[PDB]
């Protein structure tokens, strides 16, 4: 079975299978963004709390996507995950500029996602994505601009410096 | 008057009054399926309790909906109730089936009307409906279907030892 | 840099790299097996929750692993994760049989593991293993081992029963 | 006497009271070390706290090893204390660099005893060097290469305000 499956097209469920895939890919870029900052030879501990936090949001969404396709009576089908696209991950500048285009192709995804949706006449789809991640999504692309800003501002004739210092006081906890 | 109604359409405001029809029919048919579980010689409390929750939370839907008419500036239009569609629900198995019905159908004249307040640009209504009603429909479907599944699994050679073992050991508080 | 890799081989530093990537790996697979359980037409909670915890424990340890190849100032390389290796799992004793094949493999690439650190004289290496993963590791796999003959136990003639049975009165929480 | 001595080799004994010798240094050098920064022409106070705390867990450490000692029969022999390497010890960076030096030869010879101890066939040897030192090692020298990394960076064309902010917004309390 389904026994429940109600308006909840093919094209949805499989769009929402590759959804997962990508969230869950973008996970393992944060894990390995983290464990980049964890280096000894970077050795910037705010930097890599804050992408160890986003592996976990976006495994986290990835987690929601699976549930409600099991409530709406679809079939998860799992890929394989490719590997990040950087071993080495170079500045928190670096860093950060790969993070936001990172959520940009998310956020567009998503709102690929909803004009499907949409065109399937899908109301409870529309709504959960609006519920649960483009709100999510502006805010944190937001922050991310707000942090690249702030970097760009701190780079100067003293990129080391600035690098410290962002990481001391705008990161760290 | 109303001195308050501004882009509520006569369509939806018939198509609300209809649906506050559903919903208070579904309600007294969870009545019926609840006492009917309460009969001597029935007997399964935990199915009892199961449908008469069902009962208030479809009553509770009705009440919703009609507030909504009066914020709306519509005015509400009862008409008569028709009786559930059994005198006796048989089996749980049965009964859960019946319910699977039932709260299909409520969601499709919720997805109707949605679809009427698209088409009628009444963004007010769409989210209301996402808000309170489509939400709640997917996540009872989806525990009715599987209830549904657990009481198949168990009718086995048994039928009598796996209605109990069920009300038991899934429903009953 | 590293300023602080000492005593630590290019073979146990690569050997590393490559049980984060089973570990993640089986933490996938345990992705996959808790929303299989969660399926409508499954719907087994228990057995969802129980491999949903597998797939947090095995993140965890993959994740502890790689704090361990900074602290040793290897470098942490990510490789693509393969799907898993079924999309369905069938039955709660198909699911529990594919479980232990997974964590002997587990446990046979950390034994393998401790061998090369042993013939690398890497005692530090030896000690985490045996500090955080090997313990571990046979107490999983005893309890689904344990699981596993209480499920064979329950098929009788009643194959769904027993299903049911197990899930409600060991699994559940 | 003693009447307790079971399995511990004259080898063994005699490496323990050399690697007390070299704790009980170590603790010596950075006893040297704090109050260097606590010189008011030097005045980093955060450095200072840092290797005054070392000096205690070496003297710890000293301790446990001397314990150790008696508790398997031996006896504890101890021998002249030389002087630190340096009366005067240059700036943060100078220092945090002899400071993982140090580390590092204390590690060297904790990896040497434990391959005596194996050579013995001394379990009880190794694995309290493996449950009470070697991680010790490994977490101190990864906090150690994390703060030269920073210290490094910090430096830029700017050495004083660099060594203040280091002192400032990582090490002091
Ligand atoms: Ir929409
Ligand atoms: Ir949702
Ligand atoms: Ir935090
Ligand atoms: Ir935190
Ligand atoms: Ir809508
Ligand atoms: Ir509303
Ligand atoms: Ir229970
Ligand atoms: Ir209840
Ligand atoms: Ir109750
Ligand atoms: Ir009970
Ligand atoms: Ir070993
Ligand atoms: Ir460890
Ligand atoms: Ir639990
Ligand atoms: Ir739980
Ligand atoms: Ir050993
Ligand atoms: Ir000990
Ligand atoms: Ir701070
Ligand atoms: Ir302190
Ligand atoms: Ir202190
Ligand atoms: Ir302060």
């Amino acid at each position: 079975s389904s026994q429940i499956r109600q308006n909840y097209s093919t094209e949805v469920e499989a769009a929402v299978n590759r959804l997962v895939n990508l969230y869950l890919r973008a996970s393992y870029t944060y894990l390995s963004l983290g464990f980049y900052f964890d280096r000894d030879d970077v050795a910037l501990e705010g930097v890599c709390h804050f992408f160890r936090e986003l592996a976990e949001e976006k495994r986290e969404g990835a987690e929601r996507l699976l549930k409600m396709q099991n409530q709406r009576g679809g079939r998860a089908l799992f890929q394989d995950l490719q590997k990040p696209s950087q071993d080495e991950w170079g500045t928190t500048l670096d860093a950060m500029k790969a993070a936001i285009v990172l959520e940009k192709s998310l956020n567009q995804a998503l709102l690929d996602l909803h004009a499907l949706g949409s065109a399937q006449a899908d109301p409870h789809l529309c709504d959960f994505l609006e519920s649960h991640f483009l709100d999510e999504e502006v805010k944190l692309i937001k922050k991310m601009g707000d942090h690249l800003t702030n970097i760009q501002r701190l780079v100067g004739s003293q990129a080391g410096l600035g690098e410290y210092l962002f990481e001391r006081l705008t990161l760290k906890h």
